[PDB]
Protein backbone atom coordinates (compact mmCIF):
# COMPACT_ATOMS: atom_id res chain seq x y z
CA UNK A 1 0.00 0.00 0.00
CA UNK A 2 1.28 3.48 -0.82
CA UNK A 3 0.08 5.91 1.83
CA UNK A 4 -0.76 9.49 1.08
CA UNK A 5 1.08 11.98 3.33
CA UNK A 6 -1.61 13.19 5.75
CA UNK A 7 -3.26 9.74 5.79
CA UNK A 8 0.02 8.33 7.09
CA UNK A 9 0.52 11.21 9.53
CA UNK A 10 -2.73 10.45 11.33
CA UNK A 11 -2.18 6.69 11.08
CA UNK A 12 1.14 7.13 12.86
CA UNK A 13 -0.38 9.47 15.40
CA UNK A 14 -3.11 6.96 16.28
CA UNK A 15 -0.38 4.34 16.72
CA UNK A 16 1.41 6.45 19.33
CA UNK A 17 4.37 7.72 17.29
CA UNK A 18 4.03 11.42 18.05
CA UNK A 19 6.94 12.16 20.41
CA UNK A 20 7.76 8.51 21.04
CA UNK A 21 11.14 8.61 22.83
CA UNK A 22 11.27 12.30 21.97
CA UNK A 23 10.79 11.79 18.22
CA UNK A 24 8.27 14.09 16.54
CA UNK A 25 5.74 12.86 13.99
CA UNK A 26 7.41 15.01 11.28
CA UNK A 27 10.64 13.07 11.86
CA UNK A 28 8.86 9.73 11.44
CA UNK A 29 7.19 11.02 8.27
CA UNK A 30 10.52 12.21 6.87
CA UNK A 31 11.91 8.75 7.67
CA UNK A 32 9.12 6.84 5.90
CA UNK A 33 9.25 9.25 2.96
CA UNK A 34 12.95 8.76 2.31
CA UNK A 35 13.00 5.07 3.21
CA UNK A 36 10.09 3.81 1.09
CA UNK A 37 8.18 6.76 -0.35
CA UNK A 38 5.40 5.68 2.06
CA UNK A 39 5.25 2.19 0.43
CA UNK A 40 4.53 -0.67 2.86
CA UNK A 41 5.62 -3.28 0.27
CA UNK A 42 9.03 -1.67 -0.30
CA UNK A 43 11.99 -4.11 -0.16
CA UNK A 44 15.70 -3.76 -0.75
CA UNK A 45 18.14 -6.65 -0.93
CA UNK A 46 21.69 -5.89 0.19
CA UNK A 47 23.89 -8.25 -1.82
CA UNK A 48 26.87 -7.15 0.25
CA UNK A 49 25.76 -8.78 3.49
CA UNK A 50 22.83 -10.91 2.36
CA UNK A 51 20.21 -8.97 4.35
CA UNK A 52 16.93 -7.38 3.23
CA UNK A 53 15.17 -4.14 4.22
CA UNK A 54 11.41 -4.45 4.67
CA UNK A 55 8.39 -2.16 4.53
CA UNK A 56 7.56 1.50 5.00
CA UNK A 57 10.54 2.02 7.35
CA UNK A 58 12.88 -0.40 5.54
CA UNK A 59 13.72 -2.36 8.68
CA UNK A 60 16.66 -4.73 8.20
CA UNK A 61 16.56 -8.53 8.61
CA UNK A 62 20.00 -8.91 10.22
CA UNK A 63 18.78 -7.68 13.58
CA UNK A 64 15.08 -6.80 13.55
CA UNK A 65 12.89 -9.40 11.89
CA UNK A 66 13.30 -12.99 10.77
CA UNK A 67 13.08 -13.97 7.08
CA UNK A 68 15.00 -17.23 7.52
CA UNK A 69 17.58 -16.37 4.82
CA UNK A 70 19.93 -13.86 6.48
CA UNK A 71 23.14 -15.49 7.84
CA UNK A 72 23.58 -15.22 11.60
CA UNK A 73 20.66 -12.83 11.97
CA UNK A 74 18.56 -12.19 15.06
CA UNK A 75 14.92 -11.07 15.43
CA UNK A 76 14.80 -8.20 17.98
CA UNK A 77 11.25 -7.22 17.03
CA UNK A 78 10.17 -10.87 17.26
CA UNK A 79 8.37 -10.71 13.93
CA UNK A 80 8.45 -12.52 10.64
CA UNK A 81 9.76 -9.94 8.14
CA UNK A 82 6.47 -10.67 6.36
CA UNK A 83 4.69 -8.64 9.10
CA UNK A 84 6.60 -5.60 7.82
CA UNK A 85 4.96 -5.97 4.41
CA UNK A 86 1.29 -5.64 5.51
CA UNK A 87 -0.96 -2.69 4.51
CA UNK A 88 -1.68 -2.32 8.21
CA UNK A 89 1.42 -0.70 9.71
CA UNK A 90 0.77 -1.55 13.37
CA UNK A 91 3.48 -4.25 13.50
CA UNK A 92 5.96 -2.08 11.58
CA UNK A 93 5.30 0.77 14.02
CA UNK A 94 5.81 -1.60 16.96
CA UNK A 95 9.12 -2.69 15.44
CA UNK A 96 10.16 0.92 14.63
CA UNK A 97 9.57 1.74 18.30
CA UNK A 98 11.79 -1.23 19.27
CA UNK A 99 14.53 0.13 16.97
CA UNK A 100 14.55 3.55 18.64
CA UNK A 101 14.55 2.18 22.18
CA UNK A 102 18.24 1.42 21.53
CA UNK A 103 21.09 3.97 22.10
CA UNK A 104 21.03 5.57 18.62
CA UNK A 105 17.35 6.46 18.73
CA UNK A 106 16.08 7.76 15.34
CA UNK A 107 19.72 7.86 14.21
CA UNK A 108 19.61 4.07 13.62
CA UNK A 109 18.50 4.82 10.06
CA UNK A 110 21.28 6.37 8.03
CA UNK A 111 18.74 7.88 5.63
CA UNK A 112 17.30 9.87 8.57
CA UNK A 113 20.77 11.32 9.22
CA UNK A 114 21.23 12.02 5.50
CA UNK A 115 17.83 13.63 4.80
CA UNK A 116 16.02 14.54 8.01
CA UNK A 117 18.55 15.44 10.70
CA UNK A 118 18.95 19.24 10.94
CA UNK A 119 16.48 19.74 8.11
CA UNK A 120 13.16 21.61 8.09
CA UNK A 121 10.74 18.66 8.44
CA UNK A 122 7.62 20.76 9.15
CA UNK A 123 6.31 20.32 5.62
CA UNK A 124 5.64 16.62 6.34
CA UNK A 125 2.77 17.27 8.73
CA UNK A 126 1.40 20.63 7.58
CA UNK A 127 -2.34 20.47 7.09
CA UNK A 128 -2.74 16.90 8.38
CA UNK A 129 -4.53 17.87 11.60
CA UNK A 130 -1.88 16.29 13.81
Amino acid sequence: KNFERCELARTLKRLGMDGYRGISLANWMCLAKWESGYNTRATNYNAGDRSTDYGIFQINSRYWCNDGKTPGAVNACHLSCSALLQDNIADAVACAKRVVRDPQGIRAWVAWRNRCQNRDVRQYVQGCGV
